[PDB]
């Protein structure tokens, strides 16, 4: 939606995906989480892919406010399990996401026939509701998929029978879903690399995300290097 | 609308306003209008504001399908008078608008109070309504504008009693109007810093236009770099 | 020297070259001719290149001081031909205008090979003997002017075989010659816009300041204007 | 020299700088090593710079004889230390590299004093003799260098008093020495579109070559892919 969509325009006249790293509020801490945020942006980030701990949930909404301010236009999405949803009543959540910034929310646990709570609040609080397309989706699920979703898609790889990711761009293109967004195993431009080529709208990362915070959770302005060195070749690797 | 809206986002995080050049289509030709509108947009300019004729409209047509092929983000908006629209009746106009590419159409003989068809048709054919802001418009018309307006709003300056142009740019983020385009005798870096200084969403110019094309109506080449020459400085005048 | 030194300096690190208009001092009045000096320099002008007639001498001295206490750093360059000079003898013409402010003096009718007695006297009265390089300056010619001249460099047009203007620059860059100033036939920011990009420090025009002044030669008022709306696009011509 | 000149020439046309990879002859292996050249040539390299270990060095002179076999105009120059010429005996190893293909080389250890057999030895057998400017070279060194060496001048980051990279150039641009292809530590577009900027005629990277290698030693087909992602970015990083 909006966001997602202008974001989604700008990249096709440029001639190229996106890359939506993903980063978990708080980590390691909240200073420095946003310290994060900032650099993976500055480094190439076209929207953020924010993980959701269980940090309290009002300092997360509190981190979004904060980014949302500081960067207005990058699209935000949520990605998290259902019960902080079920704990704080589906439509306040959504309506608190409305409230900072958030464009769209990923409720894993929630499978695709009982979404139907979500998918409206959601859209009644102006979010996008997001989706899960498996490898081996049916026909059947993708047209569900396709309808049901706004803002983007998310493609999981044949890493997560699978069908080549080229048929499910196709079958996405075909039925007017949202632009898919793969991710899952995808830690190297030449996944990414891959992944735009096979028609994917864009990759998203976070393993190797986790991984240059672990080895550098002792240097906070040394980790922030290492993440600045990892976007800008992954980012590249969408273009042209 | 859509690619207004978001130009306009991404023109806020850049903390400047958008310089909007005007022409007219199929001037002085239609190999050479084209060979103008491209310069203009990659000299800096973030909207064009293109002039209608009466060159036959199937080929100004023509021509707009081309530049958004060429151009698909590039906020499309023409400017003209009722007789075209009422030639080929009022519907199919914008229903040909929106399939071209543009995303909205001003039609200054059409009073506000009898824009009712036109505001009806555009918002039909997904086209932007525009209207006129006069200088010394009361709360009154203010309101009406504000609320018929989508995409942008086009202000009248003190030079077409007028208020200052500040009173105006507030009255209309109060009533919730689109961004505010000041047009009208403004073909300096001068006026167009001082207009998004005064709160205006960007200015517009097309005397200076025509009066290049015109000392250069027989310098094909030379005349393309006079218009580059005009606009990068133009459009600077609208930054930090 | 010194004011035209600091001048460049300021030039570079801004990334652009220098508008230099002329004006004959004197023209069309005394009251006035000031009157539009200070209009000028407010409108752009980096460095004057005023024009001596034959109002007296003392008179245009007078001015000149004038300008000068009125306007500090401003490089103030005169341009004439020889008989004024020879007329208060050699001497005490560069002794007097090292004493109203001007920096330095272009002595036209005088060939390079005869220019001996100007150039030891400019440098006697600390003012920069100003050279003309025509656009077909052989290897030799260039040397000459290079060495012999301080401040700046006068590039004659290949309007006024004329190699490329580029050639010149280049061929300046390697014999260390003052910041060259293309002029002639440069009246369009088109021309200013280039002969930057070509190389050059800075341009210069006098026919349009002239034209300007004639068809407002009855009005004072309007005359500035037109002048003040003159300069700021041919100066913005030598930007970014 | 010839393949170095020409290639600069349409480079300058081109407003680019050249983007020259660097790599071990019979790395990871002699057949996957060709695979790699070929790889990394058409994916936007316009010169190699080809490093030789100590895999026999009729070997590495066998595959740069196929590479040019493969690759005719490419600009084929090599880097290693004083032991294999000084092994084959100084002029027979220019003279085997006449005969392959090699348009330079580079004898790291060798002191821009004691180069006077080599420079020699390059001249005799058609070679261009390279050296390394550091980047705290004094007026002498820098001297030295450009009148010793043909074909391209090997330029030290300030990473291997260090002045800024721009008076370097400058100081070579002056003294006409080769066009300097700078150094060490460059594995980014960033730093290659910085390169380019400061006035280098080029970048050199080997150390991401190397990682990248790393990471797939064991995917022959996945290792090229991910050069081949490689390149083209930190090529288009020299250009415009």
């Amino acid at each position: 939606m909006e966001r997602y969509e202008s974001l989604f325009a700008q990249l096709k006249e440029r001639k190229e995906g996106a890359f939506v790293p993903f980063v978990t509020l708080g980590d390691p801490g909240i200073e420095q989480s946003l310290k994060i945020i900032d650099t993976l942006i500055e480094a190439g980030a076209d929207a953020l892919e924010l993980g959701i701990p269980f940090v309290t949930p009002a300092q997360c909404f509190e981190m979004l406010a904060l980014i949302r301010e500081k960067h207005p236009t990058i699209p935000i999405g949520l990605l998290m399990y259902a019960n902080l949803v079920f704990n704080k009543g589906i439509d306040e959540f959504y309506a608190r996401c409305e409230k900072v910034g958030v464009d769209s929310v990923l409720v894993a646990d929630v499978p695709v026939e009982e979404s139907a709570p979500f998918r409206q609040a959601a859209l009644r609080h102006n979010v996008a509701p997001i989706f899960i397309c498996p490898p081996n989706a049916d026909d059947d699920l993708l047209r569900q998929i396709a309808s049901y979703g706004r803002g983007y898609t998310y493609l999981l790889s044949r890493a997560g029978a699978a069908l080549p990711l080229n048929h499910l761009v196709a079958k996405l293109k075909e039925y007017n879903a949202a632009p898919p967004l793969q991710g899952f195993g995808i830690s190297a431009p030449d996944q990414v690399k891959a992944a735009i080529d096979a028609g994917a709208a864009g990759a998203i990362s976070g393993s190797a995300i986790v991984k240059i915070i672990e080895q550098h959770i002792n240097e906070p302005e040394k980790m922030l290097a290492a993440l600045k060195v990892f976007v800008q070749p992954m980012k590249a690797a969408t273009r042209s």
